[PDB]
């Protein structure tokens, strides 16, 4: 309006208070590569030392899945049973919910069938967590002096750091805590006639402490005048002094310590887990609200400590993704920088006034700093897309600026008229014009809230963001503009000859124009023409879900086949790092090699391999590039090998994987039996690589059979030997597995307990043997008295589907074919099995399934409201048709972008779309505006006023599109880190605006006409 027409600097002091907001957001709000994109998971985690993977499900597992019911938004239930007595099991909740009350809703279950279960359990752990895998980051601490180990090391981290870290989604801690260890002398107990069960027991009762009472606590005495406390035993604190733990005493007379019969040690709380970093040992941990802040809290809870290690005690940053991050925003942000100075200079173009321009220079960064304050007002999480989204904001913050500058400009000089009323001229001229194109652009943003989804809240945060910026760039550009105008704008050569080639170009083409349309027929066909090539690329299309870019690091798995060792894997693990370290050594920074766990839940035959890189200033090899690395490592790693080896990148997000994949859930409805399973599985594997033309990789996630040995036992003759089964199980188990006795301690830390046979006697089915047993009336005797043994192959994983037991198929369709069909295959397939066989999708190949092919639903409607919003600004049900033809022409300039460079279908794509389609109707929109009323106030010949507007203006629709475009050129131009995601957007918008702009001009003319002359 005008209202500021009496006041120059109320809406001043209105933009520096915006701006201001703006800048306190800077600080109060998170950062991030990325937002909060998963559904929130919980995990259960279960231990059972030293059994099978069946030996829970049967004991512990199985339970559980049966006494869950009444849990809110339980989208589904999946669960892992391994035979390390490990289960972990993943509950994922509907989207849009609370962690925080649904962990409970869940423990209180949890809680209800503990009991039902062991008292080994029961009092080791059982716990309740929420789901990442993606670790948010990683340390290491290696012995610079190289002199001891890395249970060292994770005994003094236990006792100094973790659990101040704790106080994060998750810590993880490979190694263990010191523990200790009584390695046991089978050979010296038969000696002496004993089984450990005598050990336990004496062990249960020399280490523990108990109350005392008080000195005439409670009720005193009549003259009593003191009160105090008593104290007994308590836990023996060495070593040493569990040597001394006495047993038995001999006839003779001489006694029976326990130091003369076993390895009083300290090790592992366990370790089926080992490091090393650079092949040199060490220990970790796994680190996981805020990126940054997070980090640096860290690093801070670090240097306290950093001084007070032991000697030779260093740290590493091996597994990082800070650094990273913030290099791709700065950069990211110097884009911004450079776009907004092209415009700085491109104005001096046409107007070569040093005030001409300022308007613009000045209100930009005000409505950036308003999106800001939007999110400000709503959080949303400042982040890496919702950054992307301020940079595709800009032409559109742009246009109206240019737009009212221009038309004070030709008011004033074209005629004459004092900024005063050559403004407001202006203005009664363009008032509604920009709300309109406001409402207009809106509706493609808009209708994407209601779209769900972790795409879904990509969608909404983006495109929020988009319009909330639209709109304050709207709403400044009618506030401060109509006085900056007549707040400095009073009444070359290098530039002067460009102005007269402009002026011969303009008549040149509007006099071609003149001539053209003339002339239809052959144009309005070529329409058509381009229409249909559109359509050809829309389905010539590559499709994509996101990209992957270095990060600085990268993984690989090591898998050998069934049977191994921490050994067989270790040699072969440090033959890889020697490989990095010493043929590609220039990139390969550093490595943190892994022995135990896997990658499909945990074992022996399992390891893992981080790769850390150099800088991105020393990594410009493109042929040493990050992704030609690991496919020239994977050849070197399919030759001369014996285990399969992947050696590849890391998918940038929280365990999303393949899209174009799918993951097979198949299940055992009835009874039908494990192994049932397993056959027609495998046989549906062999049965469907008979079509390697849609369905392709199609392994199992799960593993196979695997050598079990069995240990059955003749109940007759043990009892007939006076004998308890309790007694054998017990001496079984505490020798070859593991047993929680009891807890000491050390420095004010209580710590575990073990009572486990000494290594070289239980590793071999003859050492049984070795292993004796006291009756009743008191006699060593074997196992060979009453033991049978003998082999056979039983899976050492199992796992589950909501009650079920299930096995996964990972798999892909072919790339130019939809997941969706590939279900078809797979359903074709296995619902022709028998009974009792029924199955399910999971994950991806479930939420992509359950809304996907609806984007359809947002373009229909999004063009609906424009033809709205365009037949309200002209009360004409006929006009709108028209420009809404426009859309399609931008299009193929981003689509053909695809092919002509090696670029391919996202989000960014999607989006990039609905922007250039925005812009050409904002283009075509003031043209039309203009010419309508041109012709009726004016009463010209329709022709003629289309000529006229056209005239008038021409030189800023070509201004603020160049513009635009020459600030998102340095994208495409820019390569390096991130440049990925970066070039994947500037091409695409680029490559529809120039299609777009160069087009209109000559055609909108015709639409408008043609929609007169047949109306």
């Amino acid at each position: 309006p005008n209202f500021f027409i009496d006041r120059p600097i109320f809406a001043w002091v209105i933009a520096i208070i915006i701006m201001l907001a703006g800048g306190l957001a800077i600080l109060k709000l998170p950062v991030a590569q990325y937002p909060t994109i998963a559904p929130p998971a919980v995990t259960i985690s279960a231990t059972y030392p030293g059994a099978d993977a069946k030996t829970v499900q049967d004991t512990v597992t199985q339970v559980i899945e049966q006494n869950m019911n009444g849990i809110d938004n339980l989208m589904y239930m999946s669960s892992n049973s391994d035979s390390t007595g490990t289960v972990q099991i993943t509950l994922t909740f509907e989207s849009g919910t609370d962690a925080d009350i649904a962990q409970v809703q869940v423990q209180n279950k949890l809680q209800l069938a503990m009991p039902l279960l062991p008292q080994e359990v029961q009092q080791q752990g059982v716990s309740v967590e929420k789901s990442s895998s993606s670790f948010l980051m990683v340390v290491g601490v290696i012995n610079t002096d190289g002199t001891m180990t890395q249970e060292d090391i994770s005994d003094y981290v236990a006792a100094n750091m973790k659990d101040p870290i704790s106080r994060v989604g998750d810590v993880q801690l490979f190694g263990s805590q010191y523990a200790m260890r009584i390695w046991m002398n089978p050979t010296e107990l038969t000696k002496y006639q004993l089984t450990p069960v005598d050990v336990i027991n004496a062990i249960k009762a020399q280490n523990a402490q108990v109350a005392a009472g008080q000195l005439g606590g409670t009720p005193p005495v009549k003259g009593q005048q003191l009160n105090a406390s008593i104290i007994a035993q308590t836990r023996l604190t060495s070593t040493d002094e569990f040597g001394k733990i006495l047993l038995k005493v001999n006839q003779d007379g001489s006694q029976v310590r326990l130091r003369d019969v076993a390895k009083i040690e300290l090790g592992g709380e366990n370790y089926d887990v080992i490091a090393k970093f650079n092949g040199q040992p060490a220990s970790d941990l796994g680190i996981k609200a805020n990126a940054l802040d997070t980090a640096t809290a860290i690093r801070a809870e670090l240097k306290k400590m950093e001084p007070f290690f032991p000697p030779g005690m260093k740290i590493v940053y091996p597994y990082d993704t800070t650094p990273f991050v913030k290099i791709s925003i700065h950069e990211v942000v110097k884009t911004l920088v450079e776009a907004i100075i092209l415009v700085f200079l491109v104005m001096y173009l046409f107007l070569q006034n040093f005030r001409a321009t300022l308007i613009p220079t000045i209100a930009v960064p005000v409505v950036l700093l308003g999106t800001f304050a939007v999110l400000a007002a709503f959080g949303f999480s400042i982040n890496t897309l919702t950054m992307f989204g301020m940079v595709l904001a800009i032409g559109l913050l742009v246009d109206d600026a240019i737009v009212v500058v221009e038309n004070v400009e030709r008011v004033m000089t074209e005629e004459g008229l004092p900024p005063k009323e050559a403004t407001r001229k202006s203005m009664g001229q363009i008032q509604g014009a920009l709300v309109g194109i406001a409402m207009v652009l809106s509706a493609v943003f808009i209708p994407m809230a209601f779209f769900g989804g972790s795409t879904g809240a990509i969608y909404r945060q983006f495109s929020i963001t988009i319009v909330s910026a639209m709109a304050l760039s709207v709403l400044v550009a009618l506030i401060l503009t109509p006085a900056l105008c007549a707040t400095m704008l009073k009444p070359k050569g290098f530039f002067g000859w460009f102005n007269r080639l402009f002026d011969k170009s303009t008549h040149h083409y509007t006099d071609s124009v003149g001539n053209i349309l003339r002339s239809t027929g052959r144009y309005l066909l070529l329409y058509l023409i381009i229409v249909v090539g559109m359509a050809y690329l829309f389905v010539r299309l590559p499709s994509s879900f996101l990209p992957d870019e270095d990060q600085g690091v990268f993984l690989t798995m090591v898998q050998l086949p069934a049977g191994a060792t921490q050994e067989r894997t270790q040699k072969v693990l440090d033959e890889v790092t020697d490989y990095y370290l010493n043929k590609e050594k220039a990139n390969v920074e550093s490595v943190f090699a892994v022995n135990g766990f896997g990658f499909a839940g945990r074992g022996q035959n399992t390891g893992i391999a981080f790769v850390s890189l150099k800088d991105w200033a020393d990594r410009p090899g493109e042929k040493n590039k990050v992704e030609a690395i690991t496919q020239r490592a994977t050849a070197a790693f399919s030759q001369i090998k014996d285990a399969m080896v992947f050696a590849f990148n890391l998918p940038a997000i929280v365990e999303l994987g393949t899209a174009t994949g799918f993951d097979f859930e198949l299940i055992d409805q009835a009874g039908l039996g494990h192994e049932k399973l397993t056959q027609a599985r495998n046989q549906l594997f062999g049965e469907v690589a008979k079509y390697p033309d849609l369905l392709v990789g199609v392994r199992p996630n799960g593993l196979e059979d695997t050598p079990q040995f069995k240990i059955d036992i003749d109940q007759e003759k043990a009892q007939a030997l006076g004998v308890s089964i309790s007694d054998i199980n017990t001496t079984l188990g505490a020798a070859w597995g593991g047993s929680y006795v009891n807890d000491f301690i050390d420095r004010g830390r209580v710590k575990k307990v073990y009572v486990m046979s000494e290594a070289k006697y239980r590793m071999l089915p003859d050492d049984i043997n070795d292993w004796y047993v006291r009756g009743s009336d008191g006699q060593m005797v074997p196992f060979s008295a009453f033991s049978s043994s003998r082999w056979e192959y039983g899976s050492p994983r199992l796992e589950r589907y909501n009650g079920l037991p299930s096995m996964e198929i990972l798999g892909q369709a072919a790339p130019g074919k939809s997941t969706g069909e590939a279900m078809a295959m797979m359903e074709e397939l296995a619902s022709k099995l028998p009974s009792g066989i029924g199955y399910d999708w999971t994950g991806m190949s479930y939420q992509e399934r359950l809304s996907g092919n609806q984007a359809p639903a947002l373009y229909a409607i999004s063009l609906i409201v424009v033809f709205l919003c365009l037949a309200a600004l002209y009360e004409s049900w006929s006009i709108p048709f028209s420009v809404m033809l426009v859309v399609p022409l931008g299009v193929i300039g981003a689509l053909l972008a695809a092919t002509f460079r090696g670029l391919t279908n996202d989000v960014y794509f999607q989006v990039g779309l609905l922007t250039t389609i925005g812009l050409s109707a904002k283009n075509a929109i003031l043209i039309v505006e203009f010419a309508k009323d041109l012709m009726d106030k004016e009463g010209k010949g329709l022709v003629e006023a289309t000529l006229e507007a056209v005239r008038m203006r021409l030189r800023p629709i070509l201004m603020t599109s160049l513009a635009f475009m020459l600030g998102v050129m340095p994208l495409v131009i820019s390569s390096g880190a991130g440049s990925g995601a970066q070039n994947a957007v500037g091409t695409g918008v680029l490559g529809g605006m120039v299609t777009a702009t160069v087009l209109a001009i000559f055609f909108v003319p015709v639409f408008f006409v043609v929609v007169r002359r047949r109306f």
